[PDB]
């Protein structure tokens, strides 16, 4: 099982792996902070290669609270 975001429920599916919670975006601080930003995946690798979006990946299942909200939470 793995995270996400998607605050709605919990947020801890795609099962499938192995892999990681993935997790990018657009803007992380001041833009939209308090919402979201963020689309997330079972995973597939966090390389290294980002112009300006957050793109956060970990291994593990749920990694993941982090839903975060508003602040947390």
């Amino acid at each position: 099982t793995k995270c996400y975001v998607t605050p709605d429920a919990t947020s801890q599916t795609c099962p499938d792996g192995q892999d990681i919670c993935y997790t990018k975006t657009w803007c992380d601080g001041f833009c939209s902070s308090r919402g979201k930003r963020i689309d997330l995946g079972c995973a597939a690798t966090c390389p290294k290669v980002k112009p300006g979006v957050d793109i956060k990946c970990c291994s593990t299942d749920n990694c993941n609270p982090f839903p975060t909200w508003k602040r947390k939470h």
